[PDB]
């Protein structure tokens, strides 16, 4: 079996599915708004290994007047317990260092796959932040 | 300076205190419960600066997944989104779970602060031994016995 990683942030799977590559196997699942959760859901998170998150430094209260926090780390120390817009290249990149991160200290048996993953699409990700593209774009066709 | 750690949540930072004593300092801010336009006060200001560490809950205590993800409860939950600024985006359960916390509050206090992970060490068994002592199930039939 394959390494299990889920995440409710859509787009951490997506960046998460690409460092990961063939050695681990990534899923989404819907977190509420407002419930009941689909059979779907039930069997993407069965077995996960490893839950990717968002931090404080996302919510809009906190990123509003705390930005000097932007890189605090942040713990989760619940683990255990039982209860009773757009994306920017720089963003994209740290994303991935941290991605990578998780997954080489969780799964350590994959570590040089996740390396190298995201070395390459960190370098894909550069590849389209090139401002010269972006001006390229607004060329129309013949 | 003392290492500086903050959190959302009184009872972590409670915790938190006793596990770091003298070795670091914790305080705790509020985080609003989507608020529009949640303004910080002067206090929460002063308390988050040079914040080194926060401490957070995980998924696992959101009611919707505590109860239809009962068996994920002890799988690790890492926050990737650091340094990401963003430009454009039952007495004995309660003690069993004061148990947990304090273990992990004390092992991210030695990661991040290794300097003093003796002194965390020791905080977090000495607490762990008074939350032990005081939900000692031997004791709590006794304890109903009425006062004169």
């Amino acid at each position: 079996e394959k390494f299990k990683v889920i995440t409710t942030f859509t787009v951490i799977a997506d960046m998460a599915k690409n460092v990961a590559g063939d050695a681990a196997e990534v899923s989404s699942i819907t977190k509420p708004g407002a419930y009941q959760p689909t059979p779907g859901d039930i069997k993407r998170a069965q077995g996960a290994q490893l839950i990717l998150a968002n931090g404080l430094n996302l919510e809009r209260w906190f990123a509003r007047f705390y930005q000097h926090l932007s890189g605090v780390p942040e713990v989760v120390v619940s683990t255990g317990v039982k209860p009773m817009a757009w994306m920017s290249a720089e963003n994209a990149l740290i994303y991935v260092d941290n991605i990578r991160d998780a997954l080489v200290k969780y799964d350590p048996d994959n570590a040089q796959i996740y390396k190298q993953n995201a070395e390459r699409y960190k370098a894909k990700i550069r590849q389209m932040a090139d401002p010269l593209r972006a001006e390229l774009e607004k060329i129309p066709a013949d």
